[PDB]
This record gives C-alpha cells, structure tokens and sequence, in this order.
C-alpha cells in the first residue's frame, strides 16, 4: 500500500461529474472541481482542467492524470507549510500517509488548524493524537473514512486499509 492505493480506496473512482460528502461538483478520484451550485460551472471548471470539452465525463487515464497532480500538489502543500512541515518530516512513511490523506481532503489550511494534534503528532503521542483527532466535525461528518485515516496515524501500520 502507498499514498495512491489508499486514497484511490477513499475517494473512489467516478468518471461523470457527481457531488461529494458536502454536496460539491466533483470527478474522478476526489477532484473537487468546484464549491458553487451550477453545473455549468463545473462543466467549465472540468474542460478547463483537462483541456477539452468534456461534456461532464472523463477517461480513467484522465481522471488518474489529475489524481497524480492532486497527490503531488497535496504533499508540495504541506512542504511549504510551516506549520506542518515540521511535523511531517518528523513522522515515518506510513503515518506521512495518513498526513497526506488529511490535507488532500480537508486543505493545507484546515489540516493546519489542529495544533493540538499537530503537536501530539510531533511528540509521538499515538494514543493522545488518535483521541484529538477525532474530537472534529471531520470524524462527525465521515466517520468511517476518518477512523481509517487515524488508526493508520495511531499505528503506522496500514492494517485499516486491509
Ligand atoms: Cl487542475
Ligand atoms: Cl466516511
Ligand atoms: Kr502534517
Ligand atoms: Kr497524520
Ligand atoms: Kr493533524
Ligand atoms: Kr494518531
């Protein structure tokens, strides 16, 4: 398992525009394409994205080609984040994963806002950033998902995701 494998198991794979957890226009593996309500909107954002007039639907070659830039632009976000550098050098490869995965999901900016895990992360308090992180309307909203991403956190193992 790695970075690809285990968000390709969270998001899915959707080759027609749909709408994600909170109601947002989004394609292929997670890409959000936008927060407004019109269709035509997305549609707009998603040619702009692959460069042709998509007509809402996409290849899985296209859609695996943004999830590549996703992934990269995640990690490029979190390398340039002062907050969260620090805390992800610190941390082995299988718990930067469950890094990663945050951010792609919630942004660099709401991932940066959980000082207190942040911070228990750095420490190499498993137990105690497990329990804060789970304290979030992320977890409320998509518990499932959430405990997958945190048990990985918690253990650095990849054992939620077999
Ligand atoms: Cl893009
Ligand atoms: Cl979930
Ligand atoms: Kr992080
Ligand atoms: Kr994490
Ligand atoms: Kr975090
Ligand atoms: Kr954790």
């Amino acid at each position: 398992m790695n970075i690809f494998e285990m968000l390709r198991i969270d998001e899915g794979l959707r080759l027609k525009i749909y709408k994600d957890t909170e109601g947002y226009y989004t394609i292929g593996i997670g890409h959000l394409l936008t927060k407004s309500p019109s269709l035509n909107a997305a549609k707009s954002e998603l040619d702009k994205a692959i460069g042709r007039n998509t007509n809402g639907v996409i290849t899985k070659d296209e859609a695996e080609k943004l999830f590549n830039q996703d992934v990269d632009a995640a990690v490029r976000g979190i390398l340039r984040n002062a907050k969260l550098k620090p805390v992800y050098d610190s941390l082995d490869a299988v718990r930067r994963a469950a890094a990663i995965n945050m951010v792609f999901q919630m942004g660099e900016t709401g991932v940066a806002g959980f000082t207190n895990s942040l911070r228990m992360l750095q420490q190499k308090r498993w137990d105690e950033a497990a329990v804060n992180l789970a304290k979030s309307r992320w977890y409320n909203q998509t518990p499932n998902r959430a405990k997958r991403v945190i048990t990985t956190a918690r253990t650095g193992t990849w054992d939620a995701y077999k």
